[PDB]
C-alpha cells in the first residue's frame, strides 16, 4: 500500500506487481498506459540497487541519472555498465 | 527476549539458541524453516564481529554486504577472507 522497506521512493507492492514513473512519482501500472509510450518496471523491494550499479531503482526508473546513459538502462533489471576496450592499429 | 548487548540488530537470546534472517529482520529458528531453504545461525552475543572480519553479525547473516562474497561466508562463524597468491610462468 504505502510501506517502503528498501527506502527508496517506490512502495513494496508497486515493485512487486508493477509500476511506472510519471511526473517524478511512482504510480501503479495500467495496461492502458502502454500506448502513450510508458514502460512497465518491476524491481526488488528488499534492495535499493536491484542491478548493483550505483544508481538506485528510483533514479534509474525516473531517468534522474547522467543524461548520457542509454535509455535501455532505465529499467532496474538492466545494469548501467561500460565495456571499454582497447585496440591497436 | 529483547535485550541487546553487543548492539547489533540481533537480540541477546536469539544468538544463544539460534536465529534466521527473513524480511531483513532476525527471527527465532524453527525446524520447519529448513525445508524452505533457510539456515540456522548462532553467534556471540558479547561481540559485534564474531569472526573478526569487518562485517558485523547482522550484515553477514542478512547478506547486506558486497554481493561478490561467497554465500558460504554468510553465517557469523566463517570469516570473509581472501587468499591471494602469485605464481610465475
Ligand atoms: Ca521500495
Ligand atoms: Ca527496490
Ligand atoms: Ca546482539
Ligand atoms: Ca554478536
Amino acid at each position: 500500500e504505502d510501506l517502503d522497506t528498501d527506502n527508496d521512493n517506490i512502495p513494496d507492492s508497486y515493485e512487486r506487481n508493477g509500476y511506472t514513473i510519471k511526473d517524478l512519482i511512482a504510480v501503479k501500472w495500467e495496461d492502458s498506459f502502454a500506448e502513450q509510450g510508458y514502460k512497465k518496471y518491476v524491481s526488488n523491494y528488499l534492495e535499493s540497487n536491484t542491478a548493483g550499479d550505483p544508481y538506485t531503482d528510483y533514479e534509474k526508473a525516473s531517468g534522474s541519472f547522467d543524461k548520457a546513459i542509454k535509455t535501455e538502462a532505465r529499467d532496474p533489471l538492466v545494469a548501467a555498465y561500460p565495456i571499454v576496450g582497447v585496440g591497436m592499429e
